[PDB]
């Protein structure tokens, strides 16, 4: 009788996470029609966004460490209420400091979304199907971000800005009780069945640092290419400004399909596996996609000129997105799967912590080296770094897998 329970649990988690991500960018969704009532500038916008980003960055790690002990049913609902209440309070106030102080709590509550879902997925679904549903659930954020602007446009036309956030908060509070009532933390509670590791042992496993370095390199390269690619294409390749938007759209469209396909293929690879404590069945795609990333970077840098047509650029962007948005999901799955059953949350939190520094590296230093020599001089550096990391991961493949 696993079918009904799995269906209802996944539906509840999908709706809950869609609402969590929708109630995170609602400020940006309603921003246009908010300056006429309260006169602001770009500095206030930066202040609020920075406060939210810092709060989210801290809360992700804190929640990831905490969720290993507290229930994964009383977090996924408490965070959603808090988000809804903060949204309502934002709706019923109009001044910069209350906005800045409320959005900090918004981010702090937003940080409590994923770890409970990951824990429930690990302790409910099969070990050979844990990557497909992970990838499918990850697309709720994409769906919310792609459909939200349209709903905001058709809603704020017939109402005001304070008339939208109140409804969003009411919806969040209403659905919080449903997600609390429907989610079962473990299959043993109902009456079904499913199938000694200190934290120091987790911190004393080389595989964790290998995964951390891989995630750092992949995320840094992706951030660099998705940030300064338009500037490279508009100031060195002599292309029209129109091709940048198409290039980014192709990159995102390819990335979504890449994530889903990587999840499904890695899950399929596990069925035909001679389970052991050495190696990893998901390592084939964790290397093939990185090689594809390097090849696509080389082709984008070398064989692109004003003579090149639009189709070539679109294909290159799609291939780069397909090869770039997959290894991130695979790193997440591997870090949340190769850990002791009572320490899944901590390992994922430590791996994800290694991404803020990657973003910082992909930020100002890249602009500095571009300012000193050129854009191509920095893209070549990124290329060689990625190639060296791919090689190093290639030789270091049979390292011990099970942490602890
Ligand atoms: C108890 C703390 C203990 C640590 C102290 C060391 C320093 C701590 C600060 C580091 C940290 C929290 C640390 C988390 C917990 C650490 C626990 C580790 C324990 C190890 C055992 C906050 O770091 C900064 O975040 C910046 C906000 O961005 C702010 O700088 C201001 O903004 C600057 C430009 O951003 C300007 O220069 C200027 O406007 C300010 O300067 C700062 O106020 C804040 O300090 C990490 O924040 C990072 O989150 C990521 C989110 O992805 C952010 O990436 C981006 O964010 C958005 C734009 O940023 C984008 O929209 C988003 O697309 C992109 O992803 C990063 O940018 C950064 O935000
Ligand atoms: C099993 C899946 C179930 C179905 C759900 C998932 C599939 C739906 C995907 C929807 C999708 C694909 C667009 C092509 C559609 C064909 C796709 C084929 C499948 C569908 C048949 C829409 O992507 C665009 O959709 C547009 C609206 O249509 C938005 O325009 C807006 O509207 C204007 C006025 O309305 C306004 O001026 C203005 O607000 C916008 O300009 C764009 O903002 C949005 O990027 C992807 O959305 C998702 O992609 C990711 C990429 O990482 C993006 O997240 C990013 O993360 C950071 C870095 O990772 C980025 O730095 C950050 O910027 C971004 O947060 C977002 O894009 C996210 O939302």
């Amino acid at each position: 009788g696993y079918g009904y329970y799995r269906t209802v649990i996944f539906s509840a988690m999908f709706g809950g996470y869609s609402l969590y991500y929708f109630n995170r960018k609602t400020f940006s969704f309603v921003m246009p029609s908010l300056v006429e009532e309260i006169p602001l500038d770009k500095d206030d916008l930066g202040f609020i966004t920075s406060s939210q980003s810092a709060a989210y960055a801290i809360s992700k790690f804190v929640s990831g460490v905490l969720s290993d002990q507290m229930s994964a049913r009383w977090l996924f609902s408490s965070g959603l209420l808090l988000v809804g209440l903060v949204n309502i309070f934002f709706a019923w106030s109009s001044t910069v400091p209350v906005f800045a102080a409320l959005w900090f709590l918004n981010g702090l509550a937003q940080g409590l979304g994923w770890p409970p879902c990951g824990k429930v997925l690990r302790k409910w679904f099969e070990p050979s199907q844990f990557g497909t549903w992970w990838a499918i659930l990850s697309t709720s954020m994409n769906l919310a971000g792609g459909l939200g602007p349209i709903l905001a446009t058709i809603l704020a036309q017939s109402y005001s800005w304070r008339s939208t956030l109140a409804l969003s908060g009411a919806l969040c509070v209403v659905v919080s009780f449903l997600c609390l009532l429907l989610i079962h933390n473990e299959p043993a509670d109902v009456g079904l069945r499913n199938l000694e590791s200190t934290l120091q042992e987790l911190l004393l496993s080389p595989y964790l640092w290998v995964l951390s370095t891989g995630y750092l390199v992949v995320f840094g390269v992706k951030t660099c290419c998705t940030d300064w690619g338009q500037f490279f294409l508009i100031q060195e390749k002599g292309q029209s400004a129109l091709v940048g938007s198409s290039y980014m759209s192709a990159l995102e469209v390819g990335g979504l399909v890449g994530s889903i396909a990587a999840g499904y293929l890695s899950d399929r690879a596990m069925a035909k596996a001679g389970l052991s404590n050495y190696g990893n069945p998901r390592h084939g795609l964790l290397l093939f996609m990185m090689a594809g990333m390097t090849v696509s970077m080389y082709l984008f840098r070398v064989t692109v000129t004003s003579d090149s047509p639009k189709l070539w650029i679109l294909v290159l962007g799609a291939v780069f997105g397909f090869s770039s948005y997959g290894p991130i999901a695979l790193f997440g799955v591997i870090a949340n799967e190769s850990a002791p059953p009572n320490l899944c949350g901590t390992s994922h939190a430590i791996v994800g912590l290694m991404a803020n520094v990657g973003g910082f590296l992909a930020g100002l230093p890249f602009s500095t080296i571009a300012k000193h020599y050129s854009w191509s001089t920095a893209f070549w550096v990124a290329e060689v770094i990625c190639a060296a990391s791919t090689a190093a991961f290639f030789l270091l493949r049979n390292i011990r897998t099970k942490m602890g």
